[PDB]
């Protein structure tokens, strides 16, 4: 039926907006198409670790995967499973697989916590119309102490076991000229320390991440939508996907909304209304939703934007083969800690993060994860046919971002003394994963398919809240970036259109 809002999703756009929406005032229902992850599963466990990977671990495939990177150490432990609404969802366009969490609290389930600011200077520059001053004195802060963002502490970081990885690419990095920096995280760093210690269940330290954490890592479930549900004013529908939207006769908004159970059996289909819409539903799938409303005529005063500018945040990953002197280590914290800044705005910039990886034995291996500044953007097409938004990106609007993450490590490479790994992603001799995403971005692009605070052109009362708005690239990991922006665009949607 009715209710005053509804919000799409619940990652990070839709939190912070349910959250300012239900303190406010304003009943606000959430819809969201994966599970409430609450449930202990067969293992006692909320979460499948990357090393014991089951149904739980996959958004309706047949088979687990191994984490990228990973596939030498773990195809071993892959295993047939039955089509289940796990966690991450592997998403695969024609020359691009985009990786998304599903369920409550969306990427922040899956992802490595990674807490990061850009860099002013780049704010400016990819968000011209934006008043840079509020974001870096106000949203910025406000989104940090929400998040619960944390730092490590240093001592404990330079003596332990879980980050030699770390250290060591910090020795061969530093070689090169070239700088690390502590990456803040959402993961309690204090839990951490305490798991080495042997106090409390691993989590990070017993190879989880990927498919959760079921300890250590505070997502949006217990941060934001925590604070939502304690408004009184907010309750999240889960298992319901949102399908279409349109405009209703009489005013405001009407959702055809799919429930389904856990094995994806159609229980019901039901219309939801609302005053106020609010999408949520990341960048794959806010842009879909209206991509498919505009050509199939139930918002036809969509623009051209809706679709257009998406980049994958840059997003490469990489490997290096360490000297037989350097091992990485068999006890790999799952939570990345360093990254080496190389960004300066330029199209040579990099910011890449220090990786670990699962396998628990040694492999000498360094991993990385590349965000480079690469201009090639994509554009979502509906295909009306099978009534899916297709991803018009081709492998080669990669080679940018391939070019400035291979110039990067060549450098640590030739200051070493070591070479690539080519075996890491496949068959064929492929140093560069370049058809891959973690980060998607765009979509829906704040002031081209919007205004300047997500509303979108040609509606009123109609917002999209999430990665989708952000042009493509950040040059750091981006959910603080799409938190902030949510707290900057929901405040002033509330105090002008509420
Ligand atoms: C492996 C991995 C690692 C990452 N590591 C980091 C990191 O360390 N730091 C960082 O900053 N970022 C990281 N990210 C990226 C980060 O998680 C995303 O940028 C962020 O989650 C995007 O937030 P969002 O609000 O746009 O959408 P999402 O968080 O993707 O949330 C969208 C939600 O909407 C739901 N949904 C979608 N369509 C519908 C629909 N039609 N109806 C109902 N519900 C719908 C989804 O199921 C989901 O729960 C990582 C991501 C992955 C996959």
């Amino acid at each position: 039926g009715y209710v005053p809002a509804v919000v799409i999703g619940t990652g990070y756009g839709a939190a912070v907006s349910a959250l300012r929406l239900g303190e406010a005032g304003v009943q606000t229902l959430m819809l969201e198409m994966g599970q409430l992850w609450n449930q202990p599963g067969p293992d006692g466990n909320i979460f499948c670790g990357m090393l014991n990977p089951d149904k739980r671990s996959s958004w309706f495939k047949n088979r687990t995967e191994a984490p990228l990177g990973s596939f030498l150490w773990l195809d071993v432990v892959n295993r047939n499973i039955d089509p289940y609404a796990g966690v991450l969802d592997r998403v695969n366009y024609d020359q691009m697989s985009v990786y998304v969490g599903r369920g409550v609290g969306g990427g922040s389930l899956v992802n490595g916590g990674m807490a990061v600011e850009p860099k002013r200077s780049y704010f400016e520059e990819i968000l011209p119309r934006v008043d840079s001053s509020e974001m870096y004195d106000r949203y910025f802060p406000r989104a940090n102490s929400m998040l619960r963002v944390n730092h490590i502490d240093t001592k404990w970081f330079e003596d332990t076991e879980w980050y030699k990885f770390a250290r060591v690419s910090r020795e061969q990095a530093g070689k090169a000229g070239l700088g690390t920096v502590f990456v803040p995280n959402v993961y309690d760093f204090g839990y951490m320390q305490r798991e080495a210690a042997g106090e409390v269940p691993k989590s990070a330290l017993a190879t989880e991440v990927i498919y959760g954490n079921n300890h250590g890592k505070q997502s949006l479930d217990k941060t934001y939508l925590a604070a939502a549900l304690g408004t009184g004013k907010v309750t999240i529908q889960t298992l319901h996907q949102v399908k279409t939207i349109r405009q209703t006769k009489d005013g405001g908004y009407a959702l055809t909304v799919e429930q389904k159970d856990t094995d994806g059996k159609l229980l019901a289909t039901k219309e939801i209304s609302c005053r106020y819409l609010f999408l949520g539903a990341g960048s794959l799938g806010s842009t879909e939703l209206l991509v498919r409303a505009r050509d199939t005529g139930t918002l036809p005063n969509l623009n051209s934007e809706v679709g257009a500018g998406w980049g994958p945040n840059g997003n490469i990953m990489t490997a290096r083969a360490n000297h037989m002197w350097n091992p990485t280590g068999a006890h790999q914290s799952s939570i990345p800690a360093l990254g080496i800044d190389a960004w300066d705005n330029s199209d040579s910039s990099v910011f890449a993060e220090i990786a670990p990886m699962p396998a628990g034995l040694e492999t000498w291996v360094s991993l990385y994860l590349a965000i480079t500044k690469n201009p090639q953007r994509g554009t979502f097409v509906y295909d009306a046919a099978t009534d899916r938004a297709k991803l018009n990106w081709t492998r080669d609007q990669n080679a940018p971002a391939v070019n400035a993450a291979k110039a990067l490590f060549d450098r640590i490479n030739k200051a070493n003394g070591t070479i690539y790994r080519y075996d890491l992603f496949g068959t064929q001799l492929k140093a560069f994963a370049d058809d891959f995403c973690y980060h998607p971005l765009g979509g829906c692009v704040l002031g081209k398919a919007t205004d300047d605070y997500g509303r979108v052109a040609g509606y009123k009362n109609l917002y999209v809240t999430d990665g989708s708005l952000i042009p493509g690239s950040v040059g750091v990991d981006p959910f603080v970036t799409i938190t902030a922006l949510a707290e900057r665009n929901v405040e002033r949607i509330i105090k002008q259109d509420v």
